[PDB]
């Protein structure tokens, strides 16, 4: 009782963020969605029009427990970072308090302190280009939004979290082994994310008694996965054929693991990269 | 509601085997203990005398549900491997059906098929010697009882397990990084165990849809630990002083993680080495 | 014969860049220094005043073979990236062709194609702050100069390198394990550098038959090492006391390894992170 | 000028042992071969008949300098370990002083102290069986001859080695990632070998200032390789098709790296697993 989780990085019901929300709901955790402004209105519309009613179904008729839905952009740390153009952009103009600091303050004011935080986002302008051809701007854009965002989320949210709270993010094996197609510096961003998870585990553990881990998920055909041009269909096919466990990897498979890591049951685990990919990562040569 | 777990390697209530049994009990899992013959009667004596009553208490009105307790020696695969020096041994003479295959048949004959298996045993005759001074006989003894026993357990128990069953063992970071007092080939045995966990994950996964993982636990002042050369006293002191999470590591901390890995909740995790050590493994230079 | 190496990241004779240059000279490799503009003039002055004559001594009277010394700033990819302020800054005003593209073109025009490239630089404005307190700007600054610079160096220099050429950079273990004190996102930058080394190994290997590896060096009291405030004295003391090899780590120790990796003798090694740290990285618990 | 290397594990000129001998010869290192008794006479026969003359050619007017060739069985530590089944064996009856301790004393008695040691042997009676179906006897046989033999070699040879000496062994990536046809416990043996290399690095480093590393080599169609179950044909085909460097891996490619690790040039490297496989180990999803 009293478990509140903020999930940053939800634009629909086809990604891991939604799978994580469903499993947490089964444990009676209250959910707060952090939605990227560019897709905020479209998300709300569909929600209002009851387009997600089926996907919100859990257990036996059990409906998901969505406490709130807030506009959120991990590119901005404070209101002072918002550039004039973005502030005046059509999709941002009518929204407020969407920077990392503002959302933390908003959540604290409305619901008090929370104990669960999920970083389920990533972005790279040049993801379609191989690392060698990625520009400096594209590279830094990937690191800024996909990696630094985690650090910033921690810096502002630790002030509104209870001791013994837990934090998780999502990564991918391309950080440790070569996956052609995963460009734009996304591999670089994930490698940084995994390393930052260890350093943050040290600081957050000693000073706040807070835990942080990352889940290296297998392939899922999410909206963003298609942006890589297809790459995702190949990855899924390869996984279902060569993984030690030949079964379809579901968003809820990652969700149940996320639920465990966020609960007090994983009290002694921190700074780890946990693989939830049907064991594919352990293979060397296929069959 | 129908889950049965065989825990191989319990001689008292101060080790990880007991902690795992306690946590699985909270989930209403029926427990069967595999006890090393040399200490079987003494264990039985204490149990009867109520020396473990307090250690069996769980939650409010809940007691640990121990289905059965059987003599079990991981040194012998089948009845044919029992030598006269053992058969004629005082402690073994009074016991029967304690080889790996016999225990599997006995359990199956009495309770049917099971779906959870825990390997929580290690043994090395020359653990007090550094690797360089360990004899061939001592080295092989460690690998035989601490590593091969996992493979043999799987070979014989898969026949009495249900599909989608799960298996776990315990390892230690000395397999990956140097820990001076961890001798006799125990470091070697743990390295083989972690690698074997991957290979078995592939075979058991493809052929039976069965999962297998290993938990790399932090220091716990248990019975066997005290045999290493005080060493455990150092390890614990160091862990509690430098680990990112400054809290005492409890056998049940490993238990709750084991319980999760043995349930369907971790359906997509296999062949992994999961660290449950308060994050100590991530540190390099002590602060 | 005909071996030319460009070493990017030399501001004096106290770092690894100089140690790498000395060892390469022993193999009769022609050296070209890439010097950061802010310290370019001071470097030349000392050189001219013969302040480095002693340090240039190799073998028996054998003097180093410095082919050229060029101003170089890894922050700029092309002349178009140079901001008006920097272009007009006192130390840059009188220098030309110091961007990555210009230096590559300059080298090609003056000496033709080369076959050896060394990335021996790093920088982070907020290195004195722990990761949690590093600003977005500081973080991206670290990644831009310490990691992306490697990718850019490769993109422009592969056009002026012969097939079978070799490239190396320098990293540090803080990317894999926690080292308190290594802040400003330097740990993040090194993790990215190591991951990018693997991805680049794939692209450069398949398309140009060029190799790339990185050396994870132990502590050396270089000029930059002092910028971390001391941290470096502690690291050196810890290393000389706990490493399996209790000896002083010299810049030339890294130099000789760099020489091997850059030569044709390491033909089958690529995408690797090679540790040259007296074996400290393999230790878990000290003595 | 005074370097002597003992290479344990040579039965012909198609393996890595020969490639290592060739490269060390270019450096004028005196070579002593340790030959498995069962094939000692045949080897000697071919040598006398000049069947290896072409394989011994190096550079222009340079021939491989083989100091001596001795029968050597890594299964026996001392004369006391020789059983009647072996002593009475036809192939062993005619030979003497072939245990590890005897060879060390014999070499020392004839040529004095040495400074280079190479462990290039592996053996597993049930290599054709997958791990799950490998017997205890077969599993232990693999660990005894392929892993413990390294420890015993160090224990007995340090007495006849000079300070600052170097040692290397060969391993394979199947210890870290799953390779289906690599059975009989060879994967287990390699995992132990790599871990043991770290522990030994600590002991030999602190006590004798002696270094030890292991080379993880790529596929090479050798004599023993052909015993795995064609498998080697697959491995080679896969390596040459997907590795970042599309070139044939030669025994001398491993030889040049071995030569470097055995020289003073690598003075600061110890306890490491160095990959010499054209970078194949860094790949995840084949392109
Ligand atoms: N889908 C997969 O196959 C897969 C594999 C490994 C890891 N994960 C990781 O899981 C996370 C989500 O992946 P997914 O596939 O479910 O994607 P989605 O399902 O695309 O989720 C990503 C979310 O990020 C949001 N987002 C983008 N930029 C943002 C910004 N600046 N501020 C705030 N939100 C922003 C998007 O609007 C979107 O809802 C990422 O970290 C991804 O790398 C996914
Ligand atoms: N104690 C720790 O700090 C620690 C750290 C890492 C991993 N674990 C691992 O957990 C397992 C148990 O450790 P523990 O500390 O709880 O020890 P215990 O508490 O000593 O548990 C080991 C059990 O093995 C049994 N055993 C020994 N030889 C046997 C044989 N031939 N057949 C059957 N059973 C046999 C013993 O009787 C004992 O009950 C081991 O694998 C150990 O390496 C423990
Ligand atoms: N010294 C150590 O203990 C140590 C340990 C591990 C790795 N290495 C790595 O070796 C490299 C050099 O380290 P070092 O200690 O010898 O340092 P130095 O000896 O400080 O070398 C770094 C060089 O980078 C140059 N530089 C900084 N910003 C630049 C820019 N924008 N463009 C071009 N040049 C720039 C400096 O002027 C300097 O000459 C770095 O990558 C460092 O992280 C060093
Ligand atoms: N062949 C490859 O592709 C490959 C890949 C990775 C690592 N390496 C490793 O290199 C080493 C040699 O491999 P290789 O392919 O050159 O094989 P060979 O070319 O088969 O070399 C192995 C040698 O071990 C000797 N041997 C076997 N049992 C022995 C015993 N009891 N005592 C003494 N010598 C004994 C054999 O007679 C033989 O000369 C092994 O450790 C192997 O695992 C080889
Ligand atoms: O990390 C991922 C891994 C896979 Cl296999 C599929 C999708 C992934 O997620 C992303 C990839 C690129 C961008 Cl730009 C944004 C996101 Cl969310
Ligand atoms: O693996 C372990 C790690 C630690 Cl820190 C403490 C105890 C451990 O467990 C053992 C060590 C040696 C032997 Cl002979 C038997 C066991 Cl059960
Ligand atoms: O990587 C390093 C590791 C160590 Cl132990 C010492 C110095 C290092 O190098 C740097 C650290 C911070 C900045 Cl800003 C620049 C450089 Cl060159
Ligand atoms: O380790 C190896 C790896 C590969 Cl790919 C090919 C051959 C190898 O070497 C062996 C394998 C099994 C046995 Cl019984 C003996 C040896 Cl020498």
């Amino acid at each position: 009782n009293e478990d509140i989780c903020f999930i940053a990085g939800i634009g629909d019901t086809n990604g891991y963020g939604w799978g994580i929300a469903k499993e947490l709901s089964k444990r009676n955790v209250k959910i707060i969605f952090g939605i990227w402004p560019p897709v905020y209105n479209i998300f709300m519309k569909n929600y209002k029009n009851g387009k997600f009613d089926n996907d919100m179904i859990i257990d036996k008729d059990k409906k998901m427990n969505i406490l709130d839905m807030l506009p959120f952009d991990a590119s901005f740390d404070t209101a002072n970072d918002i550039d004039e153009e973005t502030k005046n952009n059509k999709r941002y103009n009518m929204l407020q308090n969407y920077t990392i600091e503002d959302v933390a303050n908003l959540i604290h004011q409305k619901y008090g302190k929370i104990n669960m935080l999920v970083h389920s986002l990533a972005n790279a302008k040049e993801v379609q280009k191989d690392l060698l051809n990625t520009s400096r701007k594209g590279y830094l854009d990937a690191l800024s939004k996909s990696s630094y965002s985690l650090i910033s989320l921690c810096k502002y949210f630790v002030n509104i979290m209870k001791p013994q709270s837990s934090i998780i993010s999502l990564t991918y094996h391309a950080s440790q082994k070569v996956v052609p197609g995963y460009g734009g510096g996304m591999s670089s961003a994930k490698a940084a994310l995994e390393s930052d998870t260890r350093v943050l585990a040290y600081h957050l553990g000693r000073n706040y008694n807070i835990r942080i881990n990352t889940i290296s998920a297998g392939p899922l055909k999410s909206r963003a996965a298609t942006a890589i041009n297809t790459f995702i269909d190949y990855a899924i096919e390869y996984s279902e054929k060569y993984a030690p466990l030949r079964q379809k990897l579901l968003s809820t498979d990652i969700g149940s693991v996320a639920s465990f890591l966020l609960s007090r049951e994983s009290r002694a685990i921190t700074g780890q990269t946990i693989y939830v990919d049907n064991g594919l990562n352990i293979m060397f040569l296929p069959d």
